[PDB]
């Protein structure tokens, strides 16, 4: 099971977590380009991508992910835990941007 995660941090000190099922498949900092970053499992379960080093002036944006081929875009995905909307930490879903320690959480694979 490939996924490719592509992302980026404003400051480049930024840590995404990929976990499939609860369990972390791996964990990357990020730099301030949008950059391809791969992993693989044998597990099945929920994806998600998780920004966990917030800091003041780090900010974690995932445009996609991409799963045995498959494209899935953060900002197509319902549970951000992350973003600040609404004013506030997880305010929304559907978003590309984790503003605060949270993820976004693809689904299945
Ligand atoms: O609430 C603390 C929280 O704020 C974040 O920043 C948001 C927003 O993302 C910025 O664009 C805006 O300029 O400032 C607000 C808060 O005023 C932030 O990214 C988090 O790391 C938290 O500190
Ligand atoms: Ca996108
Ligand atoms: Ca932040």
């Amino acid at each position: 099971n490939s996924i490719t995660v592509r992302a980026r941090g404003v400051n480049g000190q930024e840590s995404v977590s990929l976990q499939v099922g609860g369990t972390t498949v791996q964990t990357w900092t990020l730099t301030t380009a949008m950059q391809d970053y791969t992993a693989s499992t044998s597990l099945t379960g929920e994806i998600r991508v998780a920004f966990t080093n917030d800091a003041t002036g780090r900010d974690v944006q995932v445009d996609y992910i991409v799963v045995n081929g498959q494209t899935r875009q953060a900002e197509n995905q319902s549970v951000n835990t992350g973003v600040w909307a609404n004013n506030q930490c997880g305010g929304s879903g559907n978003s590309e941007w984790l503003h605060c320690n949270g993820y976004i959480s693809f689904g299945n694979v």
